[PDB]
């Protein structure tokens, strides 16, 4: 679909599952040279790699924890070592867990902030460092959430991490725009993934979330991979520092449908 | 580029020049059927129509003033009469003129609000009316501007029209998302078009504008038509109620570059 | 409470009822010289004036339709004629009516846009014109709504009017900030007023709206008058171009409480 | 000025200097009981404490590093132990340092995120924990910045910390609004404080900053403490989850003045 993506090197953190996996497969289909990432489970990457082989794509799997500076540095270097360059950096790794704010431990708060936000900073910093030092107009895509805008009770750490990612991305975008380096966020709504498999398999919980989505359905990973592929391409040549929400309308305030209030 | 766009009927207001023209050609290239629009004489639309023919596209030009209800209604009916249906409605017609707010006439204010906002309303209304009465999962793309967010002294009417268009679009998107009818805005930054041809002709004014664009260059119409094609496609299937900015970073506050403030 | 408001001339459009009335009474209590406004019913102003007399305040009632340029011009002049000056201009007049967007007539759309948005522009233009021509650091407060941000199905015209008012205010604020003229919006959530009396008297409808308000209760006009009084005072000396939401949390997405989604 | 503030217990982090100091004095003037905070030595807090004594206010100074959980907990307990309760918790402590993003160390990034965001979290958490376990309708005011919205090259960590603070606050406000616990942010623009004393000392840098402020002048701490007093008062009873900007117009995009672009 996107011809300019051919031969482009794409690194995606936490890409052995969910959205990250869907993005690695989509990029492989666009003839991009993908670098899949797994925290510790090298077995999880096997599946994505097989899917990538199935479409005649090229990719390697690199172990790396986004909260570990050396792992992030090594992840970017691995891409350059294997493919000779880096074009797109996608900070997709993330985690969440429901706890009432006044009962949330520092440990829980720090883990989410560290992975979701600090992890994205490290990945962004490394990709941009390479782009600057070698005069490459590469791009950085950060996997945010509708929650960088929609507050999230029980998930204050996640909301904060994403709200912070928003400003980080915008700052990075304004800072490196003169060098032609684009930095954007993708803001997914509810998307059928492993972290949601059990919750959404239950008709009661599935219907509840669906009632919060104006378009009436829970998105598929393909719908988000489509956003990333487009944002990375030259089609989005004049697009930077934005958050492209792919959420079925969640950010439109579903409680206000039918003229309520 | 987008296979799903083939055979789709796209109506674009004020598409004889600038962004509208570019989108009309881009949709022609996507093998879609296009209904171009001109305000006064059909001579104005022949350039676009010849461009569409050149790429093997199918199209017609229909006269219409977007502030005239019957004209807007006729425009939608003409598409349906000529191509049998309607899939994408793009409210692109617009106008602006600088005047200090406290000295701005009601006449000037009204001309801008009527065309930019009310005009967009009528077009969205007619297209959505058709989509609902026929349960068609159509889409409405409204051409906004960075000024639906960035205030604009001397263009208080333009800014308010786009700010109003933002809420109109969000409302329409929430109201019709249950029917799969997506409504999105595109927010262009400074784009080289006939309305800027003279201003950007003076290298001193072009340089002033470029200094407000983080990416350092005034955009080209193709960079916007790229956004319109994607938004209309099924690639943006889960995207509704958003404003996708393509401004090379304008909304990022250019005056705060290099840690200023 | 606010000492600098003593002797300040405050004009409030549509102040014979609801929030406007509460603001006129509050300003009178702050020893401000208030100019109440009624569209045609001079009898409605009687009540506000009596309430103003009850607190030992000073005020006059002026007839004026905000969609009529001459009425607006005359309203501002009346303040200067009676009290010798103008310090604060509050564009509070407004209207709404529920109609599905694809079924909304141009007449309905125009009436709401004309009163809510164009009416605010005229009032803002006149107040600012006076402020500029006489070197006065006066202020303009525009009565917006949570709907300048929250989409509103069935009320597309209202949402659009308020979204437009947001950009108008911001533009006016940036434009006249060099002259020390502040322009801000107040964004009320659900507030017990005449337009809501019948709807909220019904326990079922009252409970529905209350379920959309995080703080659990429908606000009182006094809670909004408190916002206006503060914004007009020198306490808000460094505040301009903002929208101060007084909504019990509506803009925080009530559908997302308890970690839903 | 605000009668309801008399006898209220206000805790303010990093209140020995700047904005924190000003708010502490302002709350003293409002006849409230204040708990001032200093990081290293109590010598630093004596200026504030003497200022509070001067106006007849009651107060104590409590040592505490906001990134140390036990210190934050002790700070809340000390207020409750000294004045019997807690009514207002103000997370003011903050820090920043310029470094190009791609060259920013994890250490620098962490120091800023930990103090600005995590520190604010701990304070909000402890205050809210107390408010919930005692069903007290307390309030939390978090000191953000225009940079929770305005991107800031060279301060990617600061910007992300405030962006994260915005979502944290919104989440906390939605989560606890049912209990009448209001949580709001204050977004100061450029304010003359010790962190800017040296930079604004050079008339060339002061002029550069002033040129980015629509209102033309760098704010004073009192202009911010004014906002804090109001937000804490019952005058803002229906205000929660907002960020009240006091920046003389910075968020209005100063580069777009006079119709530029
Ligand atoms: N699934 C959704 O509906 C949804 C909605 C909005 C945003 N998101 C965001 O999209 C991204 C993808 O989410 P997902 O649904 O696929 O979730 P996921 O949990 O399936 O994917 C996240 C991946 O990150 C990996 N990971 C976590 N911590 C890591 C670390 N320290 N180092 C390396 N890898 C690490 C995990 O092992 C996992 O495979 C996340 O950032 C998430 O917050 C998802
Ligand atoms: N050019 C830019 O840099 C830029 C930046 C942001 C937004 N926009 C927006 O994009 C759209 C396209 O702008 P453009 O640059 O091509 O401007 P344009 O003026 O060249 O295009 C608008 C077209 O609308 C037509 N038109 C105006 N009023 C009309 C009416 N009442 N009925 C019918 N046709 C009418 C005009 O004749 C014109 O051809 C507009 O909505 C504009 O506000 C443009
Ligand atoms: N009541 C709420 O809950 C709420 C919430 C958000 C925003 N608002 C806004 O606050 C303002 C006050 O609303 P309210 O609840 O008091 O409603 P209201 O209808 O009681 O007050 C509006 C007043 O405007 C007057 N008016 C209408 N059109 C006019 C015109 N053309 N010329 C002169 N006067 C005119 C009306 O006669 C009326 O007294 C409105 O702008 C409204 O949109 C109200
Ligand atoms: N000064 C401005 O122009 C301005 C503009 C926007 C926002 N702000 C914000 O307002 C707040 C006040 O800023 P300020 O200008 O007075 O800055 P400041 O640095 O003078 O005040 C912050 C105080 O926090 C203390 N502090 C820092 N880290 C701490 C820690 N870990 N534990 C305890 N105390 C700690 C510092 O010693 C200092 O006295 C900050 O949150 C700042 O980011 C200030």
């Amino acid at each position: 679909m996107y011809k300019d993506l051919e031969g482009k090197v794409v690194v995606i953190t936490g890409s052995s599952t969910g959205l990250g996996k869907s993005m690695a497969i989509r990029f492989a289909t666009e003839k991009a040279k993908v670098v899949v990432n797994y925290r510790s489970k090298e077995d999880e990457a096997n599946s994505v790699l097989e899917e990538i082989k199935k479409v005649g794509g090229e990719a390697i799997a690199v172990k790396g924890d986004v909260t570990v500076e050396s792992d992030v540095i090594n992840l970017v270097q691995s891409a350059i070592k294997e493919f000779g360059k880096l074009d797109v950096m996608i900070n997709n790794a993330g985690l969440e867990n429901p706890v009432s704010s006044h009962e949330m431990s520092l440990s829980d708060w720090n883990k989410v902030i560290d992975t979701n936000l600090t992890g994205a900073f490290l990945g962004s910093r490394e990709a941009i460092k390479y782009f600057v030092e070698n005069d490459i107009k590469g791009t950085v895509i950060n996997m945010s959430s509708v929650h960088e805008k929609i507050p999230w009770p029980l998930f204050v750490h996640y909301a904060a991490s994403k709200g912070g990612m928003k400003l980080m991305t915008k700052t990075l975008a304004l800072e490196y725009a003169p060098k032609g380096i684009r930095v954007n966020n993708i803001g997914p709504g509810a998307i059928n993934t492993p972290i949601n498999a059990e919750k959404f398999a239950d008709p009661e919980q599935r219907a509840d979330v669906e009632s919060m989505i104006p378009m009436g359905y829970i998105g598929e990973p393909e719908e988000i991979a489509a956003v990333a592929a487009w944002l990375a391409s030259s089609e989005a040549s004049y697009v930077t520092g934005i958050t492209l929400f792919a959420d079925g309308g969640m950010t439109l305030y579903p409680s206000f449908q039918a003229g309520r209030g």
